[PDB]
């Protein structure tokens, strides 16, 4: 399952830590969790 | 056909939530060469 979603500048207290914030409706379209790793990619 | 990277889930910023945003630092921008505004495909790993 994949979805599209616009890029946003992290939190400075994120930057470095290899993670991406997305909602919890996001989360559910996507089958993830908190702590589950997901692959993205440039949208042409 | 662009690169990949993989990444780490993690919960929104409240304001953020139902905006369909996705918020990732500076390198990882560059990893993919996006700039805030653009759009990324997201698909689960696991």
């Amino acid at each position: 399952s994949s979805v599209e979603l616009r890029v946003a500048e992290a939190y400075p207290e994120d930057v470095g830590r290899g993670i991406v914030r997305m909602d919890k409706q996001t989360r559910a379209k996507l089958g993830v969790s908190v702590g589950d790793y997901v692959e993205v990619k440039k949208v042409d």
